[PDB]
């Protein structure tokens, strides 16, 4: 009863993000509903309410106005409706949301491409922890740079959501682990069991790693940083490394990339734009993350709560706890 949604009224005023009614929709054929109980908190969603990626969104899905907008990219919750041909789901089962468009509703719909069950263990704000950080990390880390025992990764703010995840994933892949974070999040890092610890702020972390890798530098970069830190990052590739980029404002075209280490792989990329663009991959991604979960090498992140009433606080903690911590929403 009640069910809500939350929405924009204009562009570029965090202030005018408001929890507004909505109406629930019947599953079609392979679609579940679920009542959501913990929504995931992306950088992207503040880019988004900010006006900062008008041209994308008009481009990806036709979105040309602010009272378009959905928030919440993840989920966990429970099956409230199943569609007709659905068979693998019950209602109340507890399930994890892996890629939506609307997470922060009180009741979202997706095809059960997008669905897997939340582990018995979690709690619904760890589950909402799971899905875009491991499924970029999986995909950037195992699939593109196809990462292997005993290479070198570095991976840039290591304390944040995906930092956290790809961390996990190199050490389960026997990676030697290089990291960058704020001061502050040092002793963090080296609980995780990190060796290599140096600052995301400054450029000295290229001299470093040079120093301990005896000139050779590292085999694979997880990059979400712009500016001066790209050419940074590039100069520390060994010839054939592989360069993993996921910010998505101010980074390099492969031109620009191809022109200062032609040696180098480039592979820039967007979650959703490669599951779009690779018919079965979120199956693939999720299978190979559920093996991790089995295998007892996969861990729920520290989060950040805010409850549902605190979305404007969240939006702009979001901003400051861009490189580090996972945030989360608890809903009503």
């Amino acid at each position: 009863d009640q069910p809500v949604q939350l929405k924009l009224s204009e562009y570029g005023v965090i202030d005018n993000l408001n929890w507004q009614p909505m109406q629930r929709k019947t599953p079609l054929a392979n679609e579940v509903e679920i009542e959501v109980a913990a929504v995931g908190l992306n950088f992207r969603d503040v880019l988004n309410a900010l006006g900062l990626l008008k041209d994308y969104y008009a481009e990806h899905f036709n979105i040309t106005s602010a009272e378009q907008l959905t928030f919440g990219f993840e989920c966990a919750g429970k099956i409230s409706a199943v569609g007709e041909q659905v068979s693998q789901w019950q209602v109340g089962d507890e399930v994890i949301g892996l890629l939506l468009h609307d997470g922060l509703s009180s009741f979202i719909t997706t095809s059960v491409e997008y669905v897997v069950a939340k582990p018995k263990q979690m709690s619904f704000s760890e589950a909402a922890t799971l899905p875009l950080t491991f499924l970029t990390a999986q995909y950037g880390l195992q699939h593109l740079a196809k990462i292997q025992p005993g290479e070198r990764v570095l991976i840039h703010a290591a304390a944040g959501g995906v930092g956290q995840a790809a961390v996990q994933i190199a050490q389960v892949a026997g990676a030697e682990i290089f990291a960058t974070a704020s001061p502050s999040k040092w002793e963090f890092l080296q609980s995780l069991g990190i060796k290599h610890i140096m600052n995301s702020r400054t450029l000295d972390f290229a001299e470093e790693i040079m120093k301990r890798t005896a000139g050779e530098g590292v085999d694979v970069v997880l990059n979400s940083l712009n500016g001066e830190y790209i050419p940074q990052s590039l100069a520390v590739l060994t010839p054939k490394g592989r360069f993993v980029e996921i910010g998505k404002i101010g980074i390099w075209e492969k031109e620009q990339v191809k022109e200062k280490r032609p040696d180098v792989s480039y592979f820039p990329f967007d979650l959703q734009e490669a599951v779009q663009q690779q018919p079965g991959l979120i199956g693939q991604l999720s299978e190979e993350l559920t093996q991790q979960w089995n295998q007892g090498k996969l861990k729920a992140l520290p989060h950040k709560v805010f409850p549902s009433t605190e979305i404007t606080a969240a939006f702009r903690y979001m901003q400051q706890a861009k490189h580090v911590g996972k945030v989360v929403v608890s809903m009503p």
